[PDB]
């Protein structure tokens, strides 16, 4: 099956990802990128698989996607991105390159690893490389700007983020790893404007949630050019609304980087006034609350929260408020949980075996931080890992069964690939 | 050319006493050249002796200059949160000198002394300043590491402070002047904490010493943003043995700045009655004393100490108290012999001429005061005193001759610079 391969050779790569590449494994800043991706994937034509999307904390600018609909953006890509609908286009256009099946349908004219090497130099900071025929890019923005439409983007913003890269690709030395592996000709970009203006005019204004991204995104993970600047802040500070409160927040971020905390409390304050409910938020204010060890405080907020039984984000925050407050055993309860319900997320398997790891139960701690070893690809590591948890638990009990069982599906994963 | 560099660096640090404001604190002094010249025992290729002088000065700054001399401004205190990350920045002098990166980058070159004589005085008065190249940085901060780990300091305190200068760099529009000089990009950064991880986990816990230092150098020699406040003092009587100790001793000296001297007695009471020869405690226990015109009780407390014979802070201390006790030959007999072992101490000389000024024995006193004066580069002004103190004894005696030999010696010092 194609589409078999195809998934499992995606979650092989995705996998290598995850251990080597500097992934940003924030909840806010992944749930809002996924959420974003979704609404685009919703209304692309031809979705025959799932998707997710990753974030890299790399300063050089690209995008890049393989089997299985895994889309790969650096973080480089908050900083170039003025507006929602220009970060769009670009996820619009990556995730046309799926649909069409571009990177498959080039690879049918050892090398498995030959492609997951590749992949990795182009995510990694230390950067062969992978390119699109400039027939293949036209594919990807003519269906990436319908789809960029029907989700309620300006689609002037494509051939705008076009051009502000072409005007860095000859007032710089430097050729932006992006138009490496998506080329930029002029052609290209006169065929989006053309696009764009025979679609209907829209103005469309960024969403809270975009501005706030970004502010986390160069604030919290700064990283060489990847910087949140004062010249952006104080220009923040001036625009809509939405620009003053992000501004806000990333002054509170930073003053809390820099361990003034009661700084940064009193800056959070007015925007968590005005939104006592939103998880932005309220994910410093239990980040500052237990920077002065306040882990009461940042429970007893959670507790209050509206949608703590649906948004991941608040779960995760209270699990971890639980575990820095001594509670680790009311960490465990919604931790068990949230595993269960989110097998892919590592930051709450490493919360699982922090909780357990506290309440002594080394087998169940041994499982947990399986679980991490096994979504980085250490296979080999999460298999002794569990053996050591098997050899905790009585022999025919179910916990040997099960560690056991885990096991053998992580043997499985392996013999399919080498 | 090390005879040329040491004399050369004996005329810099005279004029850095003349104008730089240092910080001659007894305890303070022997306290950063213990350190100092502990991470100069585990350096290699060190051709010169080695002399760490304290700026009173709230920005933070440091840097190194010919025979070994290197200069530390106060505030290094206020940003450093062990022990270790201050030898992280003395080590990354020591360096600088070992390498002799001051030394080959002035050879390029060929008036010029003096040049660079202005650029070290500008430095260092709180208010042209010379900036090490990437390779230079690159070399203290290898060659650093491994003397502050044979040293038995913690290698991850180098990354862990430069990331700290990044952190409020970016949270204040100030940049550190100590980046300035020493420039810091993320590629050092990213070589420092590569250093440092390929070195083995050390848990080291400051010694006792520095946090009285820090508690000395923020509370008695506070200025701008070097303050001992009691956010500080509140986080040390939490923390370990040795932070209460010294958070009590803290508070004993700003009880006896502010004349709260029974109040700072019942303080200090507790640390002396556990160690009472302790130096830091016996030096405050006579501030003290003498405050309340108890100086017979400051003179039998000194006498009783060990290391009377061999500690210069217990010397000067007790020679003090013997001045206000009104024994100030006793204090002469002292100080004649202290000056003689210390001749380049300049408190030995100040109170040597307070004490030949409470014998009546003018000309003495003159020529102490001159020490005084040719140590801080006043040369013409410490040859005007000798010249009096020559012409209040008679012709062809044997201080005649001194006098006017000293004259000639300093005459001499100042005819081979300028
Ligand atoms: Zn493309
Ligand atoms: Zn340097």
């Amino acid at each position: 099956g194609s589409i078999g391969q195809e998934m499992q050779m995606g979650d092989y790569y995705v996998r290598q990802l995850r251990g080597s590449a500097p992934l940003i494994n924030d909840p806010l800043l992944t749930q809002y990128i996924n959420s974003l991706g979704m609404r685009l994937v919703s209304h692309a034509n031809s979705v025959k698989t799932p998707f997710h999307f990753f974030l890299i904390n790399n300063d050089e600018i690209n995008a890049f996607a393989f089997f299985g609909g895994n889309v790969v953006l650096h973080s480089a890509l908050f900083r170039y991105s003025d507006n929602e609908s220009q970060l769009a286009s670009v996820m619009a256009h990556e995730i046309s390159h799926v649909t069409q099946r571009h990177l498959a349908r080039a690879m049918e004219d050892t090398w498995v690893g030959a492609l997951g090497s590749i992949l990795l130099a182009m995510a990694s900071p230390q950067a062969g490389m992978i390119s699109f025929t400039q027939q293949n890019e036209q594919e990807a923005d003519r269906i990436g700007i319908q789809v960029l439409q029907r989700s309620g983007f300006d689609p002037q913003a494509m051939p705008t983020f076009l051009e502000k890269l072409l005007d860095q690709a000859r007032y710089s030395s430097r050729p932006p790893e992006i138009l490496l592996t998506h080329p930029l000709p002029e052609s290209r970009l006169a065929d989006a404007r053309n696009r764009a203006n025979q679609m209907r005019p829209m103005v469309v204004q960024s969403s809270e949630d975009f501005y706030l991204a970004k502010a986390r995104t160069l604030g919290m993970y700064n990283s060489g050019r990847n910087q949140l600047t004062s010249d952006l802040l104080d220009e923040w500070a001036k625009g809509n609304v939405r620009q003053q409160r992000a501004a806000q927040y990333g002054r509170a971020l930073q003053a809390m980087e820099a361990n003034k905390y009661d700084e940064a409390r009193k800056t959070l304050q007015p925007l968590l006034a005005a939104e006592p409910g939103n998880a932005w938020y309220l994910d410093l204010a239990t980040d500052i609350d237990l920077g002065q060890n306040k882990a009461n405080e940042a429970i007893n907020r959670l507790k209050n929260a509206r949608d703590l039984r649906t948004n991941p984000v608040l779960q995760l925050n209270l699990a971890n408020a639980y575990l820095q407050g001594g509670q680790p055993q009311e960490a465990a309860n919604i931790l068990n949980r949230y595993t269960f319900n989110n097998k892919d997320d590592s930051n709450g398997w490493d919360l699982l075996a922090q909780a357990e790891a506290a309440l002594n139960n080394r087998d169940q701690e041994l499982a947990a931080r399986a679980e991490g070893y096994a979504l980085a690809g250490r296979l080999d590591q999460a298999i002794s890992l569990l053996s050591s948890a098997s050899s905790q638990v009585k022999l025919g009990s179910l916990q040997q069964a099960r560690y056991d069982a885990r096991i053998d599906q992580l043997r499985q994963l392996q013999e399919r690939f080498k």
